[PDB]
This record gives structure tokens, sequence and C-alpha cells, in this order.
């Protein structure tokens, strides 16, 4: 039992790195080679790619709320929330590229969580009047998941969804 | 020739109809408009998707064209702005109703990056519009918002207001 559990989160961590660093490139023998397991092994904890995608993607929803609380207690509002919907974008930009090669969608618990996250980081920065009060937590996070979208088929999809970011929440006016 | 006429008047009519209508848009209407029957819209055209593929050159055409009377008409940030906002309604309701039955070809995609590229350098240069950023770029952010909109009621609306929202930024 603990050489089995020690093993699945051995796989998910090499896993979910995999996809972060490699994203339409990722490569199942370097998830595998990289997590110390067999074919086999790897097989019995995830008999389909589709169950193997689903826990990275929980697994990186997990870390992205945990990370949300992290960038509020270390920044000031206005930077965290910046920082962590770009974080969101790349997420996206780079975890489709991965499912589409591999195979997508996340489920309803994980936009649910990163739904209460994004809430949370806009309402802070609107609070002490660092970002604009008009726009909502949908529209943010509808801007995140389309620059998702847009970067996913690029060669740098990272990058690609880092610049748009940029210019998502930074707006086009001259400094 | 006559016919010629008539493809003209079919596809301005279709692009309009579309425009106005997405996957929705009706092929009685467009026939209706452009002055001809049914049978010679159906020879000009065989399929929904080849008059949808004439459809996006024909908006293309329009939308080069938006970019200079824009510049004409308004200051270079407003040009650039409203012609972003045109090319992700463009997106959000007349590519995204491609799905009822893809996207642009290259030789469009092209041309819309060059009239882009335009407005951009115009509204740089007179200081109103951050000097770091690409057409390529904006572009790319232009296609983010459709993807944001498509398929969703109100998609003109919600393309406006995201591309409104991403052009103006967080601050203040």
């Amino acid at each position: 039992r603990a050489d089995a559990r020690r093993n699945y989160d051995r796989i998910i961590e090499a896993a979910a790195a995999e996809v972060a660093r490699h994203g339409a490139d990722a490569s199942l023998e370097e998830i595998a080679r990289r997590a110390g397991v067999g074919s086999a092994t790897l097989h019995r904890h995830f008999p389909s790619r589709w169950g193997l995608l689903q826990a990275v993607f929980q697994e990186r929803v997990a870390q992205l709320c945990d990370e949300a609380r992290s960038l509020a207690a270390e920044h000031p509002p206005a930077t965290a929330l910046t920082r962590w919907l770009t974080s969101l974008a790349v997420f996206g930009a780079v975890t489709r590229g991965a499912a589409r090669s591999l195979l997508a969608a996340l489920d309803s618990r994980c936009e649910q969580l990163l739904t209460e996250a994004g809430a949370d980081l806009l309402a802070r920065a609107q609070e002490d009047g660092t970002v604009r009060d008009d726009v909502t937590a949908l529209e943010l996070l509808s801007l995140a998941n389309a620059v998702s979208l847009a970067a996913e088929h690029t060669p740098d999809a990272a990058h690609h969804a880092t610049r748009l970011m940029g210019i998502a929440l930074g707006g086009l006016g001259a400094p």
C-alpha cells in the first residue's frame, strides 16, 4: 500500500511536470522513466490515458488553488491576481496541447475550484482599488481560458500565453 | 458579365446575413436580398460550406477597407481598438458559424495581419499604444476573444465586451 501510493504520487508528479515542460510534445516514455516505473506499473495505476490526464488536471488545479493562496500571502493583491491569471492561461495552453497529442477538458469540480480562487483574488484587488471594479471573475477567467485556446497550437505555447496575458491584463496604453 | 454582378450581390448579402444571424443565416433571405432565384444561388454555390468560404473572403476585404475608414475617422489608438473589436466579433459570429456546417485561409490571415500592423504602427508612432506589442500578438488576442464568445448567445456583445476589457487592461 505504501509502495503503490509512493508510485502513484511519483507518476502524477512526473506526468504533471512533463506536460508542463513539454506541452504538445509530452512523452509517456519520459514520464515513466522519470517516475522510475515500468509500463505495467504505470498501466496498473492508470489503465487509460484519460485517467492519467484527468489526474494530472486534478493535481495541477490543486496546485493552482494553493498558488492563489501563496500569491495572496506574498504579493500585493493586483500582483497576486495578474500572476495567478497568467499561470492559469499557461496551464491551459500547455495542458490542451498535451491532452490533444496524448488522446481533454476540466471536470466540473476543477472549474469550480479555479472559479473560487480567481473570484477571491479579484475581490481583494478590487477592494483595495488597484484593479478596476467593473470586471467580473467570470470575465477574467474567460479571458485566461480564451488565451489558452489561442496559444495551444503555437510552437511556444507557454510563452505565447504569457505574451497575450501581458497584453490582456496590462492593456494597450503606452506606459 | 451579368452573372458576375449576381455573384457579387449574393456574396455581399450572404456576408451581411451570417454577420447578423451566424448559424441561423437564411439562404432564402440571402437569395431574396441578392435579387436572385433559389436556382441561381445554388448554381454559383453548390454547398453551404463553399458559400461560407467566399463569405470569409468578402469579410476580410471589408475588414481591410474598414482599417482605412477607421484611420481616417478616429485617432490612431481608437482606430486600432475599434478594428480589433470588429475582428473579434467577426471571429465569434461569422467564423463561429462555420461550426454549424473552420478557419481563414493563409492569404486572408496574412491580409488581416498587415492591416493590423499598419494601425498598430500609427498608434505606436503617436505614443498612445505601448511600443512592445506586435500585430501577431493582437490578432492572436482577437482570436482568443473569438474563441471565448463563439456559440454563446449574445456572441457579438460578449466578444465586444471581452475585447474591450483586454485592450483596456485591469488598471485603475
